[PDB]
C-alpha cells in the first residue's frame, strides 16, 4: 500500500523477531517505527489479562475471512479512536502473526500485514491526520 | 454533592455489598446507577491484570491526603477522559473502600466517597455533560 504498510510491516517483523522468527523467510520514519515498537511491548504487559481476552476471540486459519479479522478489531473502537487503542490494533495483529507462524501458517503473515494496512487506511487515517499525524504519537510517546 | 455523590454512594454501597460489608453501619437515575453497577462489574472482570497495577498505586492509611487519591486518579486520565476511564475511577474508589473495611480502616469509606464526588466535579463534570450526560453512558453501556 503505502507509509501505513511500511508502518505495519516493521511493528510485524519486530514482534515475530521477539519470538525467533524472521520476516525475511515469509516476505522521523524511524522514531515513529521505534516508539510503536515501545508503546506496543508496555502495552503488552499492562494488559496481559484483557489482551488475551482479545487474541482468543480470532483463531486465523488459511479459511479466516477479513471481515472476521474486522469484527474484532471493531471491538477495540466501538467508543471512537485513540493512541492506546490504535497501539493495542498493532499489537493484535503481532500475536495473530506469531500465532499464524506458531502454527506453520506462515503464508497468512503477508495477508495480516495486507489486513492491517487496509483497516488502517479505511478506519483509522482520517482520526490520525486529524489528530496530529504519527510525528503526535512521537512527540506524546518517544 | 448532587447527583455525582449519589452516584458514588450506591456504587461504593454496592461493592462493599458484595464482599459482605453494609454501607449503613458508616453513614432514569436508577438505570445509571445499575448500569454503571455493571459496568464496574464486566471491568473489573476484563481488566485483572491493569486494575491491580493502579489498585497496588494507593494504599489509603488515615493520613492519606486527597492530593494523594488525586495525583493517581490523574493517571487513570492522563490521555483524555472516556466512558471506559469514568467506570476505571469507579472501581478504583469501591476497591479502596473494600481496602479500608478489609485494613480494619472502615472510617476511610466516608472520606473515600467525599474524594471521588469532588474529582467528579472538578474534573469530570465538563466531560460528562460535553458528551451527552448519565443517559448517554445509559444509552451506550445500559
Ligand atoms: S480498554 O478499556 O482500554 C478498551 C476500551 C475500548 C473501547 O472501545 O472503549 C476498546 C478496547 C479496549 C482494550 C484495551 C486493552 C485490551 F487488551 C483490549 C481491549
Ligand atoms: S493503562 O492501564 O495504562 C491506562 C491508561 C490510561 C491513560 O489515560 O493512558 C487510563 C487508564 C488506564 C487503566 C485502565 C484500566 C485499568 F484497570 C487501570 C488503568
Ligand atoms: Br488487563
Amino acid at each position: 500500500s503505502q507509509s501505513n504498510r511500511e508502518l505495519v510491516v516493521d511493528f510485524l517483523s519486530y514482534k515475530l523477531s521477539q519470538k525467533g522468527y524472521s520476516w525475511s523467510q515469509f516476505s522521523e520514519s524511524e522514531a515513529v517505527k521505534q516508539a510503536l515498537r515501545e508503546a506496543g511491548d508496555e502495552f503488552e504487559l499492562r494488559y496481559r489479562r484483557a489482551f488475551s481476552d482479545l487474541t482468543s476471540q480470532l483463531h486465523i486459519t488459511p479459511g479466516t475471512a477479513y471481515q472476521s479479522f474486522e469484527q474484532v478489531v471493531n471491538e477495540l473502537f466501538r467508543d471512537g479512536v485513540n493512541w492506546g487503542r490504535i497501539v493495542a490494533f498493532f499489537s493484535f495483529g503481532g500475536a495473530l502473526c506469531v500465532e499464524s507462524v506458531d502454527k506453520e501458517m506462515q503464508v497468512l503473515v503477508s495477508r495480516i500485514a495486507a489486513w492491517m494496512a487496509t483497516y488502517l487506511n479505511d478506519h483509522l487515517e482520517p482520526w490520525i491526520q486529524e489528530n496530529g499525524g504519527w510525528d503526535t504519537f512521537v512527540e506524546l510517546y518517544g
